[PDB]
Formats: structure tokens, C-alpha cells, sequence
């Protein structure tokens, strides 16, 4: 049986899933770790003990315990990101889509979900790997990992809650893939990790961590980078936040042991209920429990790692979307709402800047304000809206990624960069939000190939285009087909810094993505903030 | 006789001068002060003792002692600004052009030359008042004043060299005009002061100084403003420079008396020979001996005066040229020369920024560099040249003027603003220098009306246009003719901030001149420099 697979952990039995007038095999909810429940909460993950008999891998697993978005109840735009399974601390499972007939040894793609490290699920409809697996004949894996306090609570010095354990969950899943994917027909020598936002940051973190480097071949980073301002904190900030969590739940704080024992006796939802209260500033695009620069997963600071080339040297493909910031302004900044054009006043504007750069003094806020205001028309609600959108996206996603990319390419073996700026024809979010954080994913996973989804033909072709770039890069380290008539995605180099747009129009090549603003964010503002 | 005039100082006899196929009367070299020679060097001026008999006012007077530009010997472009008479400390004279027949009581215009307070002459060909006087039927006066150490050496506390005495020379000439111009047919109630660069700054200084305010009716400021960074220094910087001058000439420095007695025994040229050595920084557009904020001529700081409205409330007309900086880059910055396109390298660029903002720390230099670099093409020699040109002009002329204008208009009774961007057809300077500091003057004084000068017809019409605006504003406080078919120069207001271009094309109205860059220079950079 195609649906029966014997692994080093035990036998698994899958299920046949139809896809695009055909079928493939799916192995859903395979365990790669022991349930991190009870006294194991906050601990590093443990490998799953092998099992006798046959593991039923015919249904999706539980999702990890997480904050749930209720901002727009019943609205597909936001609920599509919410967990679609029962939530549980027993959530360390992975899913595999395998072409039929079973390959012998083909390209493997492993997806790491995003969600600001406070959320996410491997089981979402927009992450269904069957179209990709089927259309590009790759073995498609999606992993899971602990989020929020369960995954990133950090009390540096202790071994009960060391921090970064969510990252170690990813790593453990990458290890199981390395050791077992051959039985599903995958080539563990040709494994590509890919993820979006916190997932793309994660990908870059595995590139940096000496401990993950060997578990994969190449990497794809979508709208995220390891050095994003929201993706990590110091060991000292991590512990302040942990203690403050303890304070919100009336814990004994005399010591780490006391604190930790208190938090392990709380129900998951009690933790989640107070999670947002531990942020140090009134801010947007900032998350409570995130990776920590601990001197182990991350031996030194990221900048130090990037500058010295202390990282995996291989090929990467990566890029951003045109309106990365709009999601966060809608949810948190004044003046923005779902059902209006969200034309923004000067007052709201400057209040948005303060929220967007919570760590800056007044001079720096000023600097930001100056760079993004048109002083010939400073009261234009639309210009104000759009400038804040660029601020949030530039500072939190694009410019950190551009810095990663330039730093990386100096030592890497190949970089491919893109800019995704297609506004999908069937978007349910308002037009002012433009090309939103996360809305390239449905194209990467081939949803427009599905008729009832209502995409145009141009959109299906775009999807097919993007899938073949990703899968081809995964297989060979280059998104381009050598013997192809189609236009060439050029290599990003130090010198020329070329990139492509991704949309339904003919490929256009550009250079130095957002270089004017990223010099501000990556060089000037940090210098200002240190000198002041 | 039309050429004979009895004043309160004594009788004067003029001369008939031909102008544009006609003739007018000229009274040249009339004394308004005692020769500030000997023990009077550096002192406040003294009114000229009246004389018996008839003063021969048929020839131009001596020019004041000044640095002479030899950078391009024999080149008309620079020598046209050099003194064209014998230099002398006995130089406090004024010149008057009077329509024929002698008016009864008409509009009076008084010209104050520029030259960075280290130089200038009332007798230059580009300052010949006969065309203006003749074409607009105004009584045209040009004054003179001490420059360099002779006029602005400042040892605050002493009465031998108090500083600002060059300004007091201007004031004394304005007093004589007030008291005597009626005899030449002028209306001392309707006197307009006008000047360019240090002359325009001077004009604005007389608007501020409670002591000059009453001596004139309205003001015209060309390419200059009282608050320019180069136009004044503190009493403490003034004295440092004076002492350093003393140091360069081996003076006794035990006290002001010693220092001053030493400097009065030196020949003029010995002072001039070391003048440039006392600047505090390697800089461009910075002058050694300038007005001092002394708490008398200027009761408080200028900003304080402008903010509180402590100034003459009347009408003003003022404006700038498109390439104010090029002159100073040519003479002082690396990469620039007279006979090349002066395409500028990144190295030269950043060395130009340092020279242009000598008082900034590295963070501020950075800020400047960022605002004026195109980071998509940072090695473009032409973009680099042009950005440095804008830097020098923005920081030293336009943005200080825009700040003056906005501050002034809040309390004044009428503002008219312009932007002069005509490159004269017969310019002898290279094209990269564009529309240069000082090259609006020849249009204001009507030189294009003179056939042998080689201007086009469009240029003559432009000139005629500009003269009639200036003279009409002088007469009524508005450059526009009420009953006129021609298009209207709109009033500058706080709200709308409108201005006009001045060139051979049809009038176009704009708003908020260089507002993007002047917010940087007038608000952000000063805040940065104080916080750092
Ligand atoms: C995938 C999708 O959104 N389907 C839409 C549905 O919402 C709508 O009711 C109808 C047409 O308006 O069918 C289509
Ligand atoms: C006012 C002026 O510059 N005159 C120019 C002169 O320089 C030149 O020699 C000749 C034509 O080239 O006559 C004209
Ligand atoms: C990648 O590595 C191979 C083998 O070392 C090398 O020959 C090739 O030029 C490199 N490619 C890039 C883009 O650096
Ligand atoms: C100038 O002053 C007059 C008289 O006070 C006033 O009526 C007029 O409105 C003022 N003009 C401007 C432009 O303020
Ligand atoms: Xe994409
Ligand atoms: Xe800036
Ligand atoms: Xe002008």
C-alpha cells in the first residue's frame, strides 16, 4: 500500500486526497515529539518514543494553544488565520503530502507557518500542500511548533524554561524529516525550508543557528527575516516579560523555580488571557513571547553573526509584499478601520509613528515623521495613510530583509529576490490595505488553481508561475529553467542588486529595492538613536 | 541749475549723465560721515561736519578697503564685483541719481551692496542707478559702509571697537537721506531700502534694530536674510576672532586697549592679508568680520525678535535665485572648477558637505548627506554636483529666508515673494553654475536695456518687468498695477504661502518654496544638533 509507510519511529497509515481531478497520498498528524505537557511545559522538546502497530495519519492534528483573533467574528479575512482545529498543548505534529505514485527520492519542501510567534497553525486551508505537491511533484511537509509563552517563555539561566523552545520544536521536526523522509520518497539531501513572516524569520534563524544548519539544503523567506525588530529580544527583556507574566497571574516571584512552578499549574487560556499585558511599550507589530539571543541557539548577536558570515552558506530565495504594514495599522493604530478608506489626519499620523517605532526618542520620531511626510500637502489623509503603511512595512519587514539580504549575499552561494505586488481580484479586505501581509501565500500554495475560489485566469497563471519558481529553486537552487523560453529571474548580487516584481504583468527587473528608505532605517536612525 | 543742490550739510554740484538716448542728473560721492580714519578706525561713525562752498559731486568716490578677488584675473565674471576705484578708509559716501527735470517729491530707493560683509562697492557698473532712476522716475540712492575688520571688528564691552559699526554707517547714510533727500526731489516718507546677500541681510537687520526702523518705509531683500547662518556671530565669537586677528599680526593681547591700539597702527592691507585666518572652521560661505548680537543694535537674539514680532511692521518684497550655492563651491570645495562640468565624486561630495555645514557633528553631516543623496545612483557626478549646490544654497540663503518670511508675515502688513530662475543668455560663467548668486542684480538695475550688453529682447522685457515691480512696490507697497491687464503677483500669506517665478516665461504661481528641505534645515537639523 501507497498509504502505508514504515518509519524509524513506527508505521504510519495515510489517506488518499483528491486534488485537481486527480489524487495523492496524505500523511496527517504525525508526531515528531513527546507531548510537551505538564512538567514539560516550557521545556525543550523530547523526541517521540517509537510506537508498535500503525499510526493513523488520516486526519489533521490539534493546533497549539494560542491567542485567537475575534476582532472580526465571522469575517473570512481574519478567521482564515485562526486555528481550525481543537487547540491543545499536545500539538507537535507534522503533515506530509506525497505524489502518487510514491516518488523514489525527490525534492522536499518544509513549510514553517507564521503568526508573530504568538500564533499559527499547520492545518489552515491556505496551507494545504496537496496542490503544490501535486502540481510540482514534490514531497510537501508542514511542521508545527509551540507559540506564545508555551514556546518562547525565557528565564535565561534555568533549564526548565530556557527560551527558544518553539524553535527547537521546528528543529526537531526538521530532524525527523532528515531521518525519515526517505521512506515517503523524499530526498533528505535536498530539503528546502520555507516560511512567511515569523516563519520566514524562523527560516533565517535556522540558517544562523549552528545547530540547525545541517538539517536542510536551501531556504525561502517570505516577508520575514531573522533580524526583524519584532523577531527577537535580549535575555534580560525576555526575563522581565516572564516575570511580568507571573505578576499578572499572582505568581510567587521569589525565584525562577517558584515562578515556573506557578505558570505550569495555570490553564493555557489563563496564560493567553494576559499575554499582551507584558509588552514594554504601547506599540504595533510587537509580540510578547519571541526568540531570545541566548548565546546557545544564537551564539552571538545576529548583526555579529551576519557581519562575520557566521551562517549556513547556500542558496536563498526571498522577497516581500507591497503593503506589509496595513494589517497592523488596521488592528492597532488610530484612524484605521475595516469599512472606511481610512483617510488619516496629521494627529493620527504622528500617533501612528509613535506606535510604529516604540523604541525611539522624540528626535527619532521627528526623523521618521520628516522622511515620510510630503510637506507640500501634509494634511492629505490618503498620503498620511499611505506613508504610515510604508513606515510600518519598511521598518518591520522590508528594510530588515534588505539588510539580511545584502549581508547574506556577500558569503552565500546564490540569492534570488522578489517584490510581490498583485492585489488579488477576490480580496475581502478593503482596497486601502493593498497587497497585504500574508496574501502571497495563497499563490504559493496554488489556491488560484481551484475554480470555486473565484480567481481570474491571470491569477491562476501567476500562481502556477510562482509554484514552479519555488519548486524549481528547491530542486536545483535556481528558480529559472535553464532550457526555457520564458524570461529570466536574475541573481541578486552585491554589485547590481537586481530583483523582479511578481504579478500578472510581464516580468520587469529592478534594482536596489526601497534603498532610499532602508538607508534611513538600517543606517541613520539606529545611529541617531545611539548618539541620542 | 538742476545740478546745484543746497542740503543741510552744504551745497553740492552734480553732473548730467546720458542714459538710453536721454539724460539725468547724478550727484556722486557725497559724504555722510567724517572719515573713519586714524584713531577713529573701528569706531562708530560720526556725522560729517557741514561745509562752506560747493561740494563737487561729479565723480564716483573711493571704495572701502577690502579683500580683492584675484582668483580669476582678467575674467569679467569675478572682476565685475571687485572695487573699480582706489580703495581707502575714507570711503563713507553716497550717490544719488535724480530724474530730469528734478522731481518735487517722489519715490526714493536706497541700495545697500552685498559682499559677505568683507567686501563690496557702491560704484560697480552693475549697480549704476541711472537706468532705474530714469526708467521708473525714482530718485535712486546707493550708500557705502565699512566692511571686513574695519567695519565689524567686535570687542564687546569696549567703546573703541564695539562692533556693528558698518551697520551704523548704513544707518547714518539712511539718516542723511531722511533729512536731505527732499532737496533732491525725493519723498523721505516714501523710502524703500533694498540690497542683495549681505545687503539683503542688512536690510532685514534695519527692520529688526529699533534704531533704524524709523528711517525708511519698506524693504526689499534679495538673496539674503538677517538670520542667515553667516550673517552674524555672538559677542564671544566676535571677540575670539578679534584676538586671533591680533595674534596674526603680533599684537599685544594683555587687554582690549593694547589690542586695539596695535590694530589701529597697522596698514589696511596688513589687516586684510590675515583676515581669513581667524575663521573657527574649515568652511565655505563663512566670513570673518560680521555683525554681532550685541544687545544694542540687536537688543536680543534674532529668533527671539522674530518670534515675538519685535520688528518694523510694514511691507516687504523678497526672493532668491535658483543656484545660490554654486559660487561658493567653485571657489572653495574640492572637485569644482571654472572650466569643467565639475562632475563630483562621492568623496568630494561628502567633503563638500563637511565644508558646507562646518558646525555640525558627524550625525548631522550624515543627516545632510542622507537628505541630498539619491541612493539609487549615489555615484552620479552630476547629481552629486547638483545636490551640493542645493545644500549650500538651501542652508545659507533660501531656507533662512523662508524662515524669516514665515516669521515676518505673521505680523507684517504685506509680503511678496519670488524665485528668480533665468539663466542669462550672455553669462560668462559655466552652465553648471546655473542661476548664480548676484545675477539677478543686473536685471534689477536694467542693464539688459543697453544694446551693447548683448541681452536678448526677452531679457530686456524681463528687466523692464522687474524694475517696474520693484519701483511700483516702492511707491505703493504692492508690485502690481491695480488697473493692469498683466497677471498678478499674489500676496504671500501664512495660509497659502504663494510665490511667483521670475523669468522670460509667462508668470506661474507656486506655493511653499522648497518646503521639504527647509523643514529639514529650519526644524530638524537644529533640533538634532542641540540634542546631540
Ligand atoms: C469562493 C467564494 O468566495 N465564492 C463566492 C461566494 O462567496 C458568493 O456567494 C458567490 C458569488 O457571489 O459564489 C462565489
Ligand atoms: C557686451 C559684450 O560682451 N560684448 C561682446 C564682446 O565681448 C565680443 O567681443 C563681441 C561679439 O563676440 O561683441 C559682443
Ligand atoms: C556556488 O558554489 C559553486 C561551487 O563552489 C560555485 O562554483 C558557484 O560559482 C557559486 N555560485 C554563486 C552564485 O556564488
Ligand atoms: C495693511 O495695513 C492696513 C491698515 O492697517 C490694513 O487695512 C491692511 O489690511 C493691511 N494689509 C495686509 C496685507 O495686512
Ligand atoms: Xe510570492
Ligand atoms: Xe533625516
Ligand atoms: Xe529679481
Amino acid at each position: 500500500s501507497e498509504l502505508l509507510v514504515n518509519t524509524k519511529s513506527g508505521k504510519v497509515m495515510g489517506t488518499r486526497v483528491p486534488v485537481l481531478s486527480s489524487h495523492i497520498s496524505a500523511f496527517l498528524g504525525i508526531p515528531f515529539a513527546e507531548p510537551p505537557v505538564g512538567n514539560m511545559r516550557f521545556r525543550r522538546p523530547e523526541p517521540k518514543k517509537p510506537w508498535s502497530g500503525v499510526w493513523n495519519a488520516s486526519t489533521y492534528p490539534n493546533n497549539c494553544q494560542q491567542y485567537v483573533d475575534e476582532q472580526f467574528p465571522g469575517f473570512s479575512g481574519s478567521e482564515m488565520w485562526n486555528p481550525n482545529r481543537e487547540m491543545s498543548e499536545d500539538c507537535l505534529y507534522l503533515n506530509i503530502w506525497v505524489p502518487s505514485p510514491r516518488p523514489k527520492s525527490t525534492t522536499v519542501m518544509v513549510w514553517i507557518y507564521g503568526g508573530g510567534f504568538y500564533s499559527g497553525s499547520s492545518t489552515l486551508d491556505v496551507y494545504n500542500g496537496k496542490y503544490l505537491a501535486y502540481t510540482e511533484e514534490v514531497v510537501l511537509v508542514s511542521l508545527s511548533y509551540r507559540v506564545g509563552a508555551f514556546g518562547f517563555l525565557a528565564l535565561h539561566g534555568s533549564q526548565e524554561a530556557p527560551g527558544n523552545v518553539g524553535l527547537l520544536d521546528q528543529r526537531m521536526a526538521l530532524q525527523w524529516v532528515h531521518d525519515n523522509i526517505q521512506f515517503f520518497g523524499g530526498d533528505p539531501k535536498t530539503v528546502t525550508i520555507f516560511g512567511e513572516s515569523a516563519g520566514g524569520a524562523s527560516v533565517g534563524m535556522h540558517i544562523l543557528s549552528p545547530g540547525s544548519r545541517d538539517l536542510f539544503r536551501r531556504a525561502i523567506l517570505q516577508s520575514g527575516s531573522p533580524n526583524c525588530p519584532w523577531a527577537s529580544v535580549s535575555v534580560a527583556e525576555g526575563r522581565r516579560r516572564a516575570v511580568e507574566l507571573g505578576r499578572n497571574l499572582n505568581c510567587n516571584l521569589n525565584s525562577d523555580e517558584e515562578l515556573i512552578h506557578c505558570l505550569r499549574e495555570k490553564k493555557p487560556q489563563e496564560l493567553i488571557d494576559v499575554e499582551w499585558n507584558v509588552l514594554p511599550f504601547d506599540s504595533i507589530f510587537r509580540f510578547s513571547f519571541v526568540p531570545v539571543i541566548d548565546g546557545e541557539f544564537f551564539p552571538t548577536s545576529l548583526e555579529s553573526m551576519l557581519n562575520s558570515g557566521n551562517f549556513k552558506k547556500t542558496q536563498i530565495l526571498l522577497g516581500v509584499n507591497k503593503d506589509e504594514g496595513s494589517f497592523f495599522l488596521l488592528y492597532g493604530a488610530p484612524g484605521f478601520s475595516k469599512d472606511s478608506e481610512s483617510k488619516i489626519s496629521r494627529e493620527d499620523f504622528m500617533s501612528g509613528v509613535k506606535l510604529s517605532v516604540p523604541h525611539a526618542n522624540d528626535l527619532g520620531l521627528d526623523a521618521v515623521t520628516l522622511q515620510y511626510t510630503d510637506w507640500m500637502d501634509d494634511n492629505n489623509g490618503i498620503k498620511n495613510r499611505d506613508g504610515l503603511d510604508d513606515i510600518v512595512g519598511d521598518h518591520n519587514v522590508i528594510c530588515p530583509l534588505m539588510h539580511f539580504v545584502n549581508k547574506y549575499t556577500k558569503f552565500g552561494n546564490g540569492t534570488y529576490l522578489y517584490f510581490f505586488n498583485h492585489r488579488a481580484s477576490n480580496l475581502v479586505w478593503p482596497e486601502w490595505m493593498g497587497v497585504i501581509h500574508g496574501y502571497e501565500i495563497e499563490f504559493v500554495f496554488g489556491l488560484p488553481l481551484v475554480k470555486e475560489l473565484n480567481y481570474t485566469a491571470e491569477e491562476e497563471a501567476l500562481s502556477r508561475r510562482i509554484m514552479h519558481y519555488w519548486a524549481t529553486f528547491a530542486k536545483t537552487g535556481n528558480p529559472n529553467e535553464p532550457h526555457s523560453q520564458e524570461s529570466k529571474w536574475p541573481l541578486f548580487t552585491t554589485k547590481e542588486q537586481k530583483f523582479i516584481d511578481l504579478n500578472t504583468e510581464p516580468m520587469k527587473v529592478h534594482q536596489r529595492l526601497r534603498v532610499q528608505m532602508c538607508v534611513f532605517w538600517n543606517q541613520f536612525l539606529p545611529k541617531l538613536l545611539n548618539a541620542t
